[PDB]
RNA sequence: GUUCGCGAAGUAACCCUUCGUGGACAUUUGGUCAAUUUGAAACAAUACAGAGAUGAUCAGCAGUUCCCCUGCAUAAGGAUGAACCGUUUUACAAAGAGAUUU
């Protein structure tokens, strides 16, 4: 019984509460930095 | 200290030097931080066991977490990464029947 189904998410108030580290990422990246925009 | 201006001495010397004076140039660093225990790292040393399904031997991927580690990482690995199993009583009623106090 140490394996089991899923009652709930974790939630995100959980990540929003933590304070971040900084770990740059290597998909975050800055790339595509230009928003494209539509003709009107 | 450098320079500009003035005075006084050497000195009855427009040369030079000294002394005294006013100005200008120059204007507030560094420390979250003290040099062995007593403001905290963890491994290793001893000893024993020695893996999740059950009759055995195992591949796993997951989930929850107020557990993290190695990892550049949103990859991957860490025993399927580890703890998970443990207790377990009231949104509490209604109908009917008999035995009791008055």
């Amino acid at each position: 019984t140490s394996h089991r189904p899923q009652l709930e998410a974790r939630s995100g108030a959980k990540a929003a509460a933590y304070t971040p580290t900084g770990i740059e990422h290597a998909r975050l990246l800055p790339g595509h930095t230009t928003l494209k925009y539509r003709k009107f």
